[PDB]
C-alpha cells in the first residue's frame, strides 16, 4: 500500500499548501520578476542522512507552482549522502520555469526537511525497540506544531510508529483527573461512552492495581498508568536508556515528533 | 518596550489560534463533556531551564477558551525549574470552566513549549556570540515551520536575535545565481531596484572581491558570501565551533530556529 | 452531563453560524432598516409535539445577534403543544434590538427545526426499540446534510441514539469489498490496522460466518452483517416493522437523521 | 434551456464542494490507503421513485476526486425503479483510482438523494396543483437547510416550482408587522423603497382589504394575506387537502423543500 | 431610520474589516511596538467640503482596534471645512492604547475618504437633477470596484441616490443580447421568469419601439433603451451637461461611483 | 522582464479573483441560464486613451471561468482609441460558452478600468517628472483601496513609479510622532531598528535640520520632511503646479492611485 493514499484527493491539506505560499508571498514576488519564465532543470538534494518523508506534500507544492517533477527514490526510503562523495544525493528532478521552481523552494523545503526529520526520528526509535524484541507499540501524542498536524501524524506513520489518537474528538482520554472530578472513574467513563459511542475507544490514565479494573469495570478500552483491553506506559521516553520495556502495550513519546532535529534539503538549477 | 505590541490587536495571527483549536476538535469535546464547567483553577508549569516565550499567543488561545489568566513572569523571563526543589515553576495561574482549561490545554502548551525553544536557542547563540566580543547580527532565515511563521520569527526576536527578512516580498535576495541567471549582478539588482524600489533593500549572495563590488556597484544594500552597505555570512552556523566570527555584519543560521528541542511545559489542576 | 459541553468554546462551529447569517444577508437587510434598533421583547413558539433539540447552535445566532435569551426549557426537553389551548408553547424568551431579532429569526429556527426534528425521529426509535426488551444500541450513518454533519449527528446524541462513527478518519469500515478489493479481509484489515493504529477500531462489512469469522480473526473490532468484537445490523431498518431485533450489538439506520419530517417552531414579537 | 447553467463556472458553491469533503476527512481517508489507486468502475443506482437532482453538484464531487463520469440520464428525468426487475437504476457510470471513488461516495450520494427528494417533492405538488387547473405559482420559502440554501433553492427550479426570493436581501418582506413597528403599512413600505430602490420589489404581509389597499397605495408589488401587484397565500399549505386554490397569484409553502423524505441512491463497483 | 441598519450586525462585511487590516499587518507592526500601550486621544478630521461617509464601517474598524470612539456627526452630515479657519472639520474624538489608534488610522481613512467621496459625488447629481424639476430617479451600475462592491452600493444610497440592482443574482438583466442570442426577447424573456420567478425583476435592454412593447408583451418589468413597466436610460451620463432628463423612469450612470474623486480624511494625537 | 511576474503563480490573489466573482453572484446566473454554453467569440474594447494595466488580473478571471483568450497588446502598452475612427480598440480577443463570457465581463471589466486609470494617472505624473530633468523618484502611499492594494501597488509600478513601502510590516515610518511620543528620534529610531533589523528601513517624519540630523544620527534610512540615507518630500503633490521639485529623493503622492478617474473598457460578442 502507499502511505499518500491516506490523503484525500481534494481537501483541506491542499488549501494548507496555498496558504503557506501566500506565507512567504504576501504582495510581490521580486524574484521571479527579475528571473523570469524561462524553463530551467533542477536537482532535489538530501544533504543529511534520514528517511524522505513529506514527498506528496512537497509534490503538492510543485503541482501548485506548475512544474514537473521526478522522483528518484520511494517515500520511506532511507537516504545516506555521507557514504556520498559530494555528501548529497539527489531525490528529485525537476523542470519548469525559472521563477516557479525558486517560489516553490522554500516551502517545498520546509516540507520535506520536517516530514524527514520526523520520519527519521520514529523510525530510530521503533527500531530500536524492535531490536530488544519488544512487540508492542510505539506512538505519538498530541503534542504536535500547532496548523502542521495532519503532516506531522503522517510522518510518525512513515516513521512506522503509531500515531495514537489523532485529536480530542477522538479516542477519549480521561487524564489525571481529579479535575474529572468527581464520580469515579467508573460514572466519568460512563458519561464517555454515553457520548462517544461503540465506534470510538476510550482510556484513562489509571494509578493503581483498582484504578485500572475500575476502569477495565467500566469498560474502558485503553489503560494508561503514566508511572480486550490494552496496556499504555507514557512519559519522558527517548532513545535513550530508556530499553526498559516490558510486555505492556503501548509506549507513547512526543519525542518521535515534537523537538526534533531536521533532515537538510537543497535545491540547485543546472 | 513589549514585544506583543508588534502584533496587530486584531488580524489573521487571532484567526489562526481559533483555526488550531478546530484542528484539535474537529466535531465533539468527550472530555469537556464528561468535565463539565464548574470553575477550577490551575497552574501552568514550566518543567525545563530556558526562557519564556509565546506569553500573547497562549493569552490568545486562553482568551478564545474563555478563561481567566494571571502571568507570573514576563515574557522573556529565563527560568530554571532545575534549580527547584520540585523541578517545575508555576508561570501562570488560570481560572474557568473545567471542560475550557482542558480544552485550551494541549494548543497552548504548544505553543508555549516551541516558542520558548526557540527563544531559548536563539538568545544563546546570541549570548554566545556576543561573549566573544563579537558586535555583529545574529539572524534567521525562511527555513521556518509552514503555516507558522509569525510565531517562530517573532521568538526569534524575543530570544534575542535579528530575525532576518520575513519572506520573499521583502528584502530582495538575489541568491547563487546561475540561474539568475543571465546579463550580470549588474542588470539583476537593476530588475529588481526596478521592481521593489527605495523602501526595500536588495541583497546579492556572491562569489569574489568583484562578485561583491559589482553588487556594491550595482547598489546592493547587503553583500551575502555564504563561503552603507553590510556584509553577511551564512552557511551551516550552530553553537559549536563555529566561535569564528570576526568583523563582517551579519550570521545568518536556522539553528536558531528550525529543528530544535523545545522547552517543556505543563498544566495540571489544583 | 450538558450535551451541549460536547462544543468547544471555539472552534469552526461558531463560524459556521456566521456564515449562515451571511447565506441570508449578502448585501443589505432591508426589513432591519425599516424595522430599526428599538428594544422589543419576543417569544419563541415551538408548534409541534416534539423533543427540543439545538438550543446551544440557536444561542449562537442569538449572541452574534447580540441579543439576551432566557431558555424556559432544558435541551432534551419533549415538548407536546398539542395538549395545549393555543396548540404552541414559548421555550424562550428574547430581547434585543428590533433588527437584531428579526435577523436572527429565519436562521435560528431552521436550527431548532431540523435538530428537533432529528433528535425526535432518533429518540422515538430508540424507545421504541427499547420498549421491546432490547439491549443493544441504535445508531446513525455518515448520510448527512452537506455542512451539517456536526448539527446532525449532535441531535442523534440528544436524540439518546449512537451517532456511530463520525467521519472517514475514524472508526474504519472496510464496506462491501470486492473493490477492497483483493488480499483477503485479512489484509485489507491488516492493512487498516497498519495505519489506524490502537486507538481507532476497524469494522467489516462479512458475508459469511468465515467471513466474520476472518474478521474476528484479522482483529477485527466490530463486523457489519448487512443481510471484545461487536456486531452490527444494517440496512433499511425504520420505526416499521421493522421490531425485528435481536440479541446482535448495532442497529444502525438512517431514518433517525436523514429525510426526517421538521418540529415547527415560531417566533413573534410582544 | 439547462438549469446548471444557473451556477456560475466558478464561485463559492465549488468551495462548498470541498468544504464537503473535507467534512468526511478532517485527517486520513484510511479506506483509500487500503483499497489503493487501481482504476476500477462503478455504477450509481437510484434507488426510488423520483427526480434526478444534483447532477453538477454531484459533478463537481466527481471532478475534485479526478474521476471520470457518464451520465445516462439528464438532470429532471423522472426515475421508476419500482418498474424495474432489480428495483434498481444506473443513472451514471463512473471510473476511476479506486480510492477516489469511495471518497466520493458519501458525498456525492447525500448530494443527489436530497436533491433529489426536493425536486421530487416540489414536483408532485406543483403538479398536482396544476391538475386541478390551476393558473398561478405555487412557490418555497427561506426556511432551508443551514448552509445549503443554493442546493435546495436549485432543486426547487427543477422540481418546477418558484424559488420564491433567495435571501434577505432580495425581495424585501414586511411581515407581521406590529413590530414593524410604527407609521403605516405607508411608511414602512416608503423606507423600503427609499433602500431598495426600483429593481428589488416589496412585499407586504396584509389583514384586511384596507391593509392590502393602503400597500397597494403606497406602491407594495406583492401582497401577503397569510389568512401590477400580485396576491400571495401561504402558511401550512401541502400535499393533502389543501387542492382549494383560487385565482390568487402565488400559494407558498415550505413543504416543497423542508422536512421531506430523501431519494436513494446508491454505488457499487463492478 | 438608520442606513447603517441595512448592515446585519454579524455577518461577512465584518471579516472584511478584518481582511482589511491583515493587509496592512501581514507579519509585524514596528510602530505599535515603539508606540506602545499608553492611552491617548485624538481628532478625525475632514479636510474637504463632502458629504461623511462609512461611519459604520469605520466604526468596525475602531472596535476590532479596541478603541473609544465619540462620533460629532450623523452619517450624512455634508461638512465644510472650507468655511473653517483651520480648513479642517474634527468628525469624531477618539481614545485608546496609542499602537491601537495608529493601526487603525489609515486602514479606517480608506474607508472615509471613499465612502465620502462617492457619497458626495451621488449627492451631487442626484440634487443637481432635482433642481430640474425631475421626479425620476438616478441610479449607479455594477461597474464597482472589486470587493468593495457592499462598501460603494451603501454609499450611493447615502448619497440619495438608487443602487440600481446589487449583483448578477439580483434583478435579471437581458443586455444588448444579439449574444442572448437567439429566439426571441419573447423567449429570453420567458426563460428569464422560468428561473428567477415573480420576486425578482426582468429587464431589457431594447433597441426600437417594437423591441421595448415585445418585452412589454413577454412581461420585462423595467425597459433598458441605452440610447407597472419602467424606463430607464443609460450610458455615459455625468455632472456635466447632460440636464438632458426627461420624463424617463431611470437614469443610471458609474459617475456616482466608479472613478470618483475621494474626500480627504485625517487623524492626529493630542 | 515582464511585471506580472511579481504575481506567484498560485496564492492569495488567486482567491480573490474567485472572491469576487462569488461577489457578482451569490446565488445564481439567470443571464447564463438564458444565454447558454453556446460557443461564442467577443472583442475587448479599450475605450479611451490610457495605459493599458491589469493583464494578468483578468486574465485569471477569464481562466476561471474557463475561456480562451488572446492578447493585442502587452501591458504597459500605451492605447490611444480617441485617433480611431470607431473610438475604441480592440485590446483582446476572447472565445468560450456563451454564459462564461456574460459572467466574467463586468469583473475582468473593472479590474481593467481600475488598473488602468492608475497606470495611468501615474505615467503622467512621473513623464510630467521627468520632462523637468528631475532625476528622483515620485511615489505613492498606503491610502489604498482597502482590499485591492495588490492590484493597485501593481499598477503603480506598470504605471512607472515606485510602490513606496507596501505596508506597515515593511519600511517602518515613525510618522509625526508626538505621538510616538516619547524618550527621542533617537530611542523611538532605537527600538524600531531592535525589532525590524537590518533587512528593512527605518523613515523617519522630521521637521527640523536637527530632527533629521539625529534620524541621520539614530540611523534612519530614509528622511520624510512633509513641508546612504535619502530625502523624502510628500503632502499634497499633484499634476498641477506643483514642477516644483528639485534635488530631494523623493517625492511621494495619493494622486497616482488615491481618487483617480477610471479608463473605460468594453465587451461585446460578435
Ligand atoms: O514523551 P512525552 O513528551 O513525555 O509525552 C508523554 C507524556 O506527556 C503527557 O503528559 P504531560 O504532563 O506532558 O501533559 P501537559 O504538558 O499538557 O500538562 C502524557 O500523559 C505523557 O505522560
Ligand atoms: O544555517 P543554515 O540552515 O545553513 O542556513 C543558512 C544557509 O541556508 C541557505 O542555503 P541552502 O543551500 O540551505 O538553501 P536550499 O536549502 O533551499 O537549497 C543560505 O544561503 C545559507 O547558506
Ligand atoms: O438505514 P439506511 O439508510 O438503509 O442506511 C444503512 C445502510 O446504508 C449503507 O449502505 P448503502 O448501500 O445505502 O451505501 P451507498 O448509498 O453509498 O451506496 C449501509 O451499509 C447500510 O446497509
Ligand atoms: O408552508 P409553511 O412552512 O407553513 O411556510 C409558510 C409560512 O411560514 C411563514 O410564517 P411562520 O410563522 O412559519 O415564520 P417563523 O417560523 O419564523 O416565526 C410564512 O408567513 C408562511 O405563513
Ligand atoms: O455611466 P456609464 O459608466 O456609461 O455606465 C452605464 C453604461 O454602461 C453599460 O454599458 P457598457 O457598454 O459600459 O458595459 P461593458 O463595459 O461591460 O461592455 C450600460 O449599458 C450603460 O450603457
Ligand atoms: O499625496 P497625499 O494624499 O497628500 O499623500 C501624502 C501625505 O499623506 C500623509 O499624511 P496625512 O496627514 O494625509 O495621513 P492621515 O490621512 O492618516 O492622517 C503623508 O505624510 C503625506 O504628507
Ligand atoms: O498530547 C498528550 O498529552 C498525549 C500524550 C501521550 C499520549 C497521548 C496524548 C493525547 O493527548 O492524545
Ligand atoms: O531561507 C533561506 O534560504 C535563507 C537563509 C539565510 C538567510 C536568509 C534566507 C532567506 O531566504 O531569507
Ligand atoms: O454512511 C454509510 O454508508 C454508513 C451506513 C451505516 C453505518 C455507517 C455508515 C458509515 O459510512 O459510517
Ligand atoms: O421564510 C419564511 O418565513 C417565508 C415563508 C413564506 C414565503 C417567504 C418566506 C421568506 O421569508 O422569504
Ligand atoms: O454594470 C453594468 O453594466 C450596468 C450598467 C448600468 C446599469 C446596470 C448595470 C448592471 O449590470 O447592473
Ligand atoms: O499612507 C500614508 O500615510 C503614507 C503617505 C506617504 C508615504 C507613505 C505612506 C505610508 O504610510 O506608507
Amino acid at each position: 500500500p502507499v502511505y499518500e493514499h491516506l490523503l484525500p484527493v481534494n481537501g483541506a491539506w491542499r488549501q494548507d499548501v496555498t496558504n503557506w505560499l501566500s506565507e512567504d508571498v504576501p504582495s510581490f514576488d521580486f524574484g521571479g520578476y527579475v528571473v523570469g519564465s524561462d524553463l530551467k532543470e533542477a536537482n532535489l538534494y538530501c544533504k543529511q542522512d534520514g528517511m524522505l518523508c513529506g514527498v506528496p506534500f512537497a509534490q503538492e507544492v510543485f503541482n501548485q507552482c506548475e512544474l514537473q517533477v521526478e522522483w528518484l527514490f520511494k517515500e520511506g526510503s532511507f537516504l545516506e549522502p555521507s557514504k556520498n562523495d559530494s555528501g548529497k544525493i539527489v531525490v528529485a528532478k525537476i523542470t519548469g520555469p525559472a521563477k516557479n521552481i525558486l517560489l516553490a523552494e522554500r516551502t517545498a523545503l520546509n516540507i520535506l526537511s520536517r516530514s524527514s526529520g520526523i520520519a527519521t526520528a520514529s523510525h530510530k526509535i521503533i527500531s530500536l525497540a524492535r531490536s530488544t524484541g519488544y512487540k508492542g507499540t510505539i506512538a505519538g501524542t498530541r503534542k504536535t506544531t500547532p496548523g502542521l498536524r495532519r503532516l506531522e501524524k503522517y510522518s510518525m506513520l512513515v516513521g512506522g510508529c503509531d500515531t495514537h489518537r489523532y485529536d480530542l474528538s477522538s479516542m477519549v482520554m480521561l487524564k489525571d483527573n481529579h479535575i474529572w472530578a468527581t464520580g469515579s472513574i467508573t460514572n466519568a467513563v460512563k458519561n464517555a461512552r454515553a457520548v462517544c459511542g461503540f465506534a470510538v475507544k476510550i482510556e484513562v490514565e489509571c494509578l493503581s492495581e483498582d484504578e485500572a479494573t475500575e476502569a477495565i469495570e467500566a469498560g474502558a478500552d485503553v489503560i494508561m498508568l503514566d508511572n480486550h483491553f490494552l496496556l499504555e506506559c507514557s512519559g519522558g521516553l527517548n532513545l535513550d536508556n530508556l530499553y526498559l520495556c516490558d510486555d505492556i502495550d503501548i509506549y507513547s513519546t512526543s519525542s518521535i515528533h515534537q523537538g526534533t532535529p531536521v533532515i537538510d534539503f537543497s535545491l540547485k538549477l543546472a
